[PDB]
């Protein structure tokens, strides 16, 4: 039933969904022609001053009985108004112009590792309030990188939550230009929350540093009784004022100015994926785009967002459970999450996927776990298995509108369908090395290339770069082989990068094949590998738990992988090439602590690389290397052995045999061997003995390993 329908409904049972409905005379007011960035803000935000704009879980101090004070979580959340959020980030701003040892001014910038809540969206507000230029940090990024980043963009203010503190504090150290810490999440009251910030100023106390250290509650404290800094800042260059980098990948930052930030606060993305209200839980980092896109999507129509409560997702379904959102954005893993939590509820009630008793799963999935108020549903970022679209879309029972954009471009397409709106021209390049062609069968296949309104002027400090993404024509070169199969409709194959040769020549999407095995339900996790010197793949699976208990991790889980895995590749109908052989099982899953994860969720294949990559060459390696260990040590024995023993054990290692399905009686034919496999047995046999053996000896039916080494024998 349709859209208009469904919210009508909702909006007659549901006074929270009433009261969120976008006002129209807000909108107007902040996306008028010629208004600054930081002036629609402060449109949306006065203009819905008394709703509800943030939630986080309530909390409560308690006390073990150790004596430590810590905070512990209700089952609640509590709101932060639109008027609240407003005052706070002007008081940030106000505090940090106005500091008298160290202020900050339009221009300069500010670095952050944080998760997403209210404080880290208070203080990406303020930063725009003053002008500056933000740099938001990867949770997962490693110091090294981190210093790396601090390095190019030289910031004046390091902010982090409680969290980050230590990594923040590393960071510091390295980086002169910074003056003051801030830092964020932080509770008053908590017993690791103080302890924390005074580690962090021992720690620069003993280095010597001069960097200030302040918490946010006490930077909000001094600003509310300070004067508000004038609106617009006094930035370079209005509109085109940097107002934003996001780091992408080696890191480069994608240069966001004011214009292209003030799309995501009721502009151009709102198309991304009638008066809706939108209730959102926000589970992504604003280190990313998507996390941006669903949060001033939100604040810009009147909506109210829940900050999920931890950041390592523990609390997902609890979470949505209480906020009950009526606009969802996933991302694969998060759907594969999901279906991982149907599947292994399938298995402790012991029922089958089609039954009644799996659709109650569905449904409670449906109305209990994310609420049942879900009116519209989207993905984006990277690929999803249709399999997998389609059990989202049975579970919501809405259509799941795919996105596909980048933090360069912009939105893209939604659907297949190009947002036109902000793209105005695009074409495909052929990519002959990767076997992508314009003419190619059933459909014109090659890179996607784009001209879009929301195109990033270029990456900081890195004009080479910058060059290398735009073609003589000035289309931005995605990266992204893309499939024409409509006028003007696309479906992604792969990032170039993703692209493998494989060794006989024929072309694999590893993303691709990495969407499709995800929904074997044995795999937790799955990172496909190629190499080009070779003819199959190999796969770093972690399983789910109940895979792990039931097969172990040595050769039955991979055994059992593998025909979960052909079973996909029949049903999808891909190739035998494209399953792959082998695996490195990982028990231990991908995480964002860990660097496998981005901060997206994603899989990030070269740190899959760095990690694994030995292991996984050397189980390349190792399947000729025994064979050939073994083929040695028969040529090397065979003066003085059984010839019946060699004939079968040579016979055993060129095929792919056991000793036990060797038997002294066996036709060649029976263990697999063809009349080109019998020339390179005759070979081998010839160089040992001295001795010609025709193919005929070997292939004949007439003939078993007996008649082999016995025609040997008689010369
Ligand atoms: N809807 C989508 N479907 C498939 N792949 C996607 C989609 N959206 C984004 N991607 C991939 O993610 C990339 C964006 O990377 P980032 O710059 O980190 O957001 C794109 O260039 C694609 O390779």
């Amino acid at each position: 039933q349709s859209l208009a329908e469904r919210v009508a409904r909702l909006v007659a049972i549901d006074p929270q969904a009433a009261a969120a409905v976008p006002d129209k005379a807000v909108a107007e007011r902040a996306t008028q022609q010629g208004l600054r960035l930081a002036q629609r803000i402060e449109a949306f935000l006065s203009g819905y001053g008394d709703r509800p704009a943030l939630a986080q879980r309530a909390f409560e101090i308690t006390k073990d009985p150790t004596g430590r004070a810590v905070a512990t979580l209700l089952p609640k959340f509590e709101t932060v108004s639109y008027r609240e959020l407003l005052e706070r980030s002007h008081a940030i701003a106000s505090e940090l112009a106005n500091h008298a040892e160290a202020p900050v001014k339009a221009g300069e910038f500010i670095a952050t590792i944080g998760f997403t809540s209210t404080d880290y969206t208070s203080l990406d507000i303020a930063g725009v309030l003053l002008g500056l230029t933000s740099v938001p940090l990867q949770t997962g990024a490693t110091t090294d990188t981190l210093k790396a980043i601090a390095e190019e963009t030289a910031p004046a203010v390091f902010g982090a939550s409680v969290e980050h503190l230590d990594n923040a504090v590393t960071t510091a150290l390295a980086t002169p230009s910074v003056r003051r810490l801030l830092v964020f999440d932080y509770r008053q009251g908590v017993d690791e929350d103080r302890e924390a910030v005074e580690a962090a100023r021992s720690r620069l106390a003993e280095a010597g540093s001069a960097v200030l250290v302040d918490t946010l509650d006490e930077v909000i404290a001094r600003g509310r009784a300070l004067p508000r800094v004038a609106l617009p800042p006094a930035t370079d260059a209005g509109d085109d004022s940097l107002s934003l980098l996001i780091y992408t990948s080696t890191p480069k930052g994608a240069m966001y100015p004011e214009r292209n930030v003030a799309q995501f606060w009721g502009g151009i993305w709102h198309n991304a994926f009638p008066d809706v209200p939108d209730i959102m839980v926000n589970f992504m980092p604003l280190s990313h785009v998507a996390g941006r896109i669903g949060l001033m999507g939100t604040l810009s129509s009147g909506g109210t967002t829940y900050f999920i409560a931890k950041s390592d997702l523990s609390t997902f379904f609890e979470d949505y459970s209480l906020a009950r959102p009526t606009k969802l954005f996933f991302v694969p893993r998060i759907c594969e999450m999901i279906y991982q939590h149907y599947q292994s509820e399938l298995d402790r009630i012991g029922a089958a996927d089609g039954s009644p008793q799996a659709e109650a799963i569905k449904t409670e999935l449906r109305e209990k776990l994310l609420g049942g108020r879900v009116l519209t549903a989207g993905s984006g970022s990277a690929p999803m298995s249709p399999e997998l679209t389609a059990f989202i879309e049975s579970v919501l029972q809405v259509h799941l509108v795919d996105g596909y954009g980048s933090t360069e471009a912009g939105p893209v397409w939604r659907d297949r369908k190009l947002v036109k709106p902000p793209v105005t021209e695009h074409k495909l390049i052929d990519v002959p090395e990767l076997g992508y062609f314009s003419t190619d069968s059933p459909y014109p296949r090659g890179e996607l290339a784009i001209k879009t309104q929301t195109i990033l002027p270029g990456y900081y400090k890195r004009p080479e770069t910058t060059a290398e993404v735009f073609d003589e024509d000035g289309f931005y070169l995605t990266g992204d082989v893309v499939a024409e199969v409509a006028p003007e409709e696309f479906v992604y194959v792969d990032r170039r990068k993703n692209v493998l040769k494989l060794s006989q020549g024929e072309f694999v999407a590893l993303s691709k094949l990495e969407a499709a095995y995800g929904t074997s339900p044995l795999v937790r996790q799955i990172s496909v590998y190629g190499s080009s010197q070779r003819s199959y793949l190999l796969a770093v699976v972690v399983p789910t738990p109940e895979a792990l208990a039931k097969y172990g991790d040595g050769e039955a889980v991979k055994s059992a992988l593998g025909d979960s895995l052909q079973k996909i590749a029949r049903e999808e109908g891909l190739q035998s090439y494209e399953v792959p052989r082998d695996f490195i099982i990982e028990t231990d899953p991908f995480t964002i602590e860990n660097g496998i994860l981005s901060d997206a969720g994603k899989t990030l294949r070269p740190k899959v690389k760095a990690r694994y990559g030995e292991r996984l060459e050397a189980l390349y390696a190792q399947l000729a290397e025994t064979q050939a260990g073994e083929l040695r040590s028969i040529r090397v024995g065979a003066g003085e052995r059984p010839v019946i023993e060699t004939v079968q054990r040579a016979a055993a290692a060129l095929l792919g045999a056991s000793a036990a399905e060797v038997d002294p009686e066996a036709h060649f034919s029976d263990l697999g061997g063809d009349s080109l496999s019998a020339l390179t047995y005759s070979n081998f046999l010839h160089e040992i003995f001295q001795v010609e053996v025709p193919v005929s000896v070997i292939v004949s039916a007439a003939n078993n390993l007996r008649s082999v080494a016995a025609h040997i024998e008689k010369e």
